[PDB]
């Protein structure tokens, strides 16, 4: 474990109220989203000050809250973990809520095509091990339609559209636990068939360690991990390059923009009296191999 990175972080995030970040976007403006389990928080992409937030109270809520960036709007999700129903919203960039709905369960993942299609990881009903992906178009954002269920004992993870007919899916065993195993599957949205299946479970090169997110990068994607590292792939799941890798455990979403993601990061590290303390903040990180090993040298 390392230090609490003061020096590091671009924005401190646990006095701002956004406890335990799991996703994190650049609007069409340039400012900064968070979804954390403190809420949804807009942050001035330049200043870093405080422009909107929906307020929760952290120790109540699911993980896994969702934002997305889509053309002039934003998409977003919380749920309260002991409901087990997910709020869907839609928003201007300024906050005015244009729609909103309920989603029956928890979220793991959420991705939207160019066109509109939206695509959420459900997470497993209690007393069953399968999830599913499921689907329904901004336009009418209800009416959520299965696109695959996955095959017993194995659960979806995290999902990226590629285009507006391809999906990748990070698959681990259900019940997992760290030696599970994981895999990268691909599906065409045409007709909700798998096309093909890459990787395995480990922290070697081409390897997956529990994939936090997965960013459409190019054609292609990268995602990053347990492990710190981040990872980038071809559109057919050709392994590319290790573009990244940062501490353990403590990096949920990100984001990428000018070669260098934006990172979600909270978990554990020592504040300046050597104490064990949860910290949550965003920090940036160059996708041409750095990694904070390096930069302690």
């Amino acid at each position: 474990m390392g230090s609490q990175r003061f020096d590091e972080m671009l924005l401190h995030l646990e006095p701002r109220g956004a406890r335990v970040p799991y996703n994190v976007v650049y609007d069409q403006d340039n400012n900064i989203w968070v979804a954390s389990k403190g809420g949804l928080y807009k942050f001035n992409g330049k200043t870093l000050r405080t422009l909107h937030e929906d307020k929760k109270f952290f120790k109540k809520m699911a993980p896994f809250p969702q934002v997305i960036s889509y053309k002039d709007r934003i998409i977003y999700t919380s749920a309260e973990f002991s409901d087990r129903t997910t709020i869907l919203r839609v928003i201007s960039l300024d906050g005015d809520v244009v729609h909103e709905s309920f989603i029956e369960g928890l979220l793991n993942s959420m991705t939207i095509t160019d066109s509109g299609d939206m695509y959420i990881v459900k997470q497993a009903e209690p007393g069953h091990r399968n999830n599913f992906i499921m689907t329904t178009h901004l336009d009418t954002p209800i009416g959520w339609d299965v696109v695959a269920e996955s095959k017993p004992g194995e659960a979806f993870s995290r999902i990226c559209a590629l285009d507006d007919k391809t999906l990748v899916a990070s698959i681990n065993d259900f019940p997992m636990n760290m030696f599970s195993k994981q895999r990268l599957v691909f599906y065409d949205l045409e007709t909700n068939t798998e096309t093909g299946s890459t990787s395995k479970a480990g922290k070697e090169p081409g390897e997956i360690f529990f994939p936090r997110f997965i960013k459409k990068y190019g054609d292609g994607f990268i995602l990053n991990d347990k492990s710190g590292r981040f990872s980038e792939f071809k559109k057919n799941g050709e392994f590319v390059a290790i573009r990244a890798r940062i501490d353990a455990f403590l990096g949920e979403g990100f984001d990428v923009k000018d070669g260098e993601a934006l990172m979600a990061l909270t978990g554990m590290v020592k504040d300046p009296n050597e104490q064990l303390i949860c910290d949550d903040w965003l920090e940036t990180i160059k996708l041409d191999g750095s990694s904070w090993k390096a930069d302690r040298e």
